[PDB]
């Protein structure tokens, strides 16, 4: 019944998340560059789209003509320059930020107006944990000023749309295991003494990340709105 | 399958926890003074109780032998002393820190080694909005102390026991309406002040924070640890 958008949704946590949302009945369609066959294999609707560069509003307009309707929003597109800031080009700064959290303003702000129509609503944006740390070993200095950018947008939309039933809250995953993180999972100047402080002794699986971004995105969240959710294996903690 | 004890389980959000675990098919224990009438109602086993004088080591023990194991622990007995620092006496300081402190702990240690040996365990302990602010215009100095400090317990825990299959963490209700809060709802210079900076403009019904509780007893949360995950209406990012 209710209709879901999915960016970076052919692969990683937003493909988990997908299909997360298939599993509770929500109609989806899921956006990245080349979606199609993540799309078919999942059973989404594809929305090709390169969001580095295509405007947002035209993604929240595709994706309401192919849904019939627009309730969640889920902003999982992912992109990172992985260099320190004194090495950092202005650009490559920009790129991040961009993608990160212009578009996920840009996004919601499209959104909000479909979701106050049916009265009901839930925008989930993806932290992580240098929305509350710096990445420790790992030089990401654009990276975590994004995410943590992220809570403070996240607390600002869910306190002008909170009357108009939508919820927006911000789900930081810890280390999780997916194409994207490669580079660190490969290094082990970076993964052990990222381990090391990672309770659990282990990195998570995209679904195990998934399993509370459905909730997020469902009536379990009708009183839960303008907060981080970290589902990290106790790194944070520790 | 999964057995569990909620303390302070026959009104307010401890009912509404009880209700839950048993939606989900848990066998389901609820600790209070009198739980004879709510237990038979929920479908739970009562467990009568004095937790602010009674060895907590004892009702877990009753709880193992009552439900044939212990997998989930939530700890939702609720007390106070409304009284500003300067007035109130230490013996309703302790008061307050032992029930929801040293009890929390207390519970939490004796029940540990059942979850351990099943290989699965989910503590849940109950915050406020205290555990990030002081309660505004009301005077509650010790309250806000305990569930701050349950925080700290929280990260403590649930860095020790993950390895053990532990996943512990901290439910932050809001402002709800409960028996418990009457006296907030009743006075207009409590009520009026704290429900302008909710978002939603409504306190939660018990139900909407047990939804939530659900999720932190159950295997959505198993990466899930060491975290406050607040549920307030947006009360805290207004």
């Amino acid at each position: 019944e209710r209709k879901a958008l999915v960016t970076g949704g052919s692969r990683g946590i937003g493909r988990a998340i997908a299909e997360a949302l298939v599993a509770r009945g929500y109609r989806v369609a899921i956006a990245s560059r080349n979606p199609e066959e993540a799309a078919q294999s999942l059973g989404a609707v594809p929305l090709p789209t390169d969001l580095e560069k295509d405007d947002p509003k035209g993604l929240v307009k595709r994706a309401l003509e192919a849904l019939g309707g627009l309730h969640v929003l889920v902003h999982a597109a992912a992109v990172n320059v992985r260099k320190p800031a004194l090495e950092l080009s202005y650009e490559e700064w920009r790129r991040v930020l961009y993608l990160h959290l212009d578009v996920a303003f840009l996004l919601a702000q499209a959104a909000a107006p479909h979701m106050a129509e049916a009265g009901w609503g839930r925008v989930l944006f993806i932290g992580s944990v240098t929305t509350f740390t710096a990445g420790g070993p790992v030089p990401i200095p654009a990276y975590t000023t994004a995410k943590t950018a992220l809570l403070g947008l996240t607390r600002a939309l869910a306190k002008e749309w909170a009357r108009l039933g939508i919820r927006v809250n911000l789900l930081c995953p810890g280390y999780v295991e997916t194409e994207f993180t490669l580079p660190l999972r490969q290094n082990p100047e970076l993964y052990e003494p990222i381990t090391a402080r990672i309770p659990m002794g282990r990195w998570a699986r995209p679904e195990e990340i998934a399993r509370v971004a459905a909730v997020l995105c469902g009536d379990e969240a009708e009183y839960l709105t303008g907060q981080a959710v970290a589902v990290d294996g106790g790194f944070l903690a520790y």
